[PDB]
C-alpha cells in the first residue's frame, strides 16, 4: 500500500476525490489530493512537492520538454454558469457568448436588460442588479472560461484576453470552484462559472447556453462529451473543446491533465500513480458519470498507456509501466 499526494484544479476535485475514496477501499492505498486551483497545481510538481499535478489548462510540447514533464487526459467535464435569480429555476435562463461576454466586462447590469430578455422571450426577468463572480485564485476553470470568451466576444478577446488569471473588469473573487459556488448561493442576483459538479452537488441553478452552432443546449455529461467528438487525439491530448460544432455540443468544456516528472527519482511513487490512474481508467468510468464527467473514449486511454511506457522511467531509463 502506497501513500501519494496530488494536487491542482478543484475542476475535477469531486471525480478525483470519489475515486481516491473507492481506491483506498478496494486496495488500501491511499491518495491525497489537494485542490488548490491549476497554476498551484503546476507550480507544486514542477517544486516535486506532490507525486503529481493536475491542471486545466495543458502545457505546451515545448513547455513539458523544459521542465521534463509528461501529461495526460482523464476526464471531460463542463463549465456551467451558476445563477441565483429569484424567481427564476434551474435550466431556464438561456445566454450566448457575446451576451455571457458583455456580463462579464460589466457592460449588463441587470437581469431584465434587453440582451437577455431577447434571448428569454417568454421569461419575466427581475430587475435585479447582476452581482459577478470570479476565480480570485489562479484557475484552469479561469482559463477554459477566458478561452470561451475571447472567442465569442471581441471586446473581451482585445481589452482582457484569456488567462488563468486576468484583469477582471468587474466582480468580487472567490477561491476556488467551492468558492464560487458558495458565492453565488449566498448572494442573489449571483452568476459565477463553476464545472458541473459543483452547481449540481450545490443544488444551484444554471443557465442554457447557445452552441457554437447556433442552438440552445443544456450542460449535461453526454453535451460535454458531444463537444468532444470532433477532436482528433490522435494528435494531441492538449484538445481545446470550447465553442465545438456539433449536435448538442455544450460549448464551456474540458478535459483536464495529469501531470507527472519523465524521470521518476521515487519510482515506486511514480509506479503507483501510473497504477492509480489505470485503475481509474479501468475502473472509475462509472464514478465519473455518477459526477457528470465524461469518460474518455477507449482509444485514449491506449494512446495514454502506450506513452507512460514510451515516456515514464526511473534514472536508469528503466520504464516504469
Ligand atoms: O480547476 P481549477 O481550480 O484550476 O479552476
Amino acid at each position: 500500500e502506497a501513500s501519494l499526494t496530488g494536487a491542482g484544479a478543484t475542476f475535477p476535485a469531486p471525480v478525483y476525490a470519489k475515486w481516491a475514496d473507492t481506491y483506498q477501499k478496494e486496495t488500501g492505498n491511499k491518495v491525497n489530493y489537494q485542490g488548490i486551483g491549476s497554476s498551484g497545481g503546476v507550480k507544486q510538481i514542477i517544486a516535486n512537492t506532490v507525486d503529481f499535478g493536475a491542471s486545466n489548462a495543458p502545457l505546451s510540447d515545448e513547455k513539458l520538454a523544459q521542465e521534463g514533464l509528461f501529461q495526460f487526459p482523464t476526464v471531460i467535464g463542463g463549465v456551467v454558469l451558476a445563477v441565483n435569480i429569484p424567481g427564476l429555476k434551474s435550466g431556464e435562463l438561456v445566454l450566448d457568448g457575446k451576451t455571457l461576454g458583455d456580463i462579464y466586462l460589466g457592460k449588463i447590469k441587470k437581469w431584465d436588460d434587453e440582451a437577455i430578455a431577447k434571448l428569454n422571450p417568454g421569461l419575466k426577468l427581475p430587475s435585479q442588479n447582476i452581482a459577478v463572480v470570479r476565480r480570485a485564485d489562479g484557475s484552469g476553470t479561469s482559463f477554459v472560461f477566458t478561452s470561451y470568451l475571447a472567442k465569442v466576444n471581441e471586446e473581451w478577446k482585445n481589452n482582457v484576453g484569456t488567462g488563468s488569471t486576468v484583469k477582471w473588469p468587474i466582480g468580487l473573487g472567490g477561491k476556488g470552484n467551492d468558492g464560487i459556488a458558495a458565492f453565488v448561493q449566498r448572494l442573489p442576483g449571483a452568476i459565477g462559472y463553476v464545472e458541473y459538479a459543483y452547481a449540481k452537488q450545490n443544488n444551484l441553478a444554471y443557465t442554457k447556453l447557445i452552441s457554437a452552432d447556433g442552438k440552445p443546449v443544456s450542460p449535461t455529461e453526454e453535451n460535454f462529451a458531444n463537444a468532444a467528438k470532433g477532436a482528433d487525439w490522435s494528435k494531441t491530448f492538449a484538445q481545446d473543446l470550447t465553442n465545438q460544432k456539433g449536435e448538442d455540443a455544450w460549448p464551456i468544456t474540458s478535459t483536464t491533465f495529469i501531470l507527472i516528472h519523465k524521470d521518476q527519482k521515487k519510482p515506486e511513487q511514480g509506479t503507483e500513480v501510473l497504477k492509480f490512474f489505470d485503475w481509474a481508467y479501468k475502473t472509475g468510468a462509472k464514478q465519473a458519470n455518477d459526477l457528470d464527467y465524461a469518460s474518455l473514449p477507449d482509444s485514449v486511454v491506449e494512446q495514454v498507456r502506450a506513452a507512460w511506457k514510451t515516456n515514464i522511467k526511473d534514472s536508469s531509463g528503466k520504464p516504469l509501466y
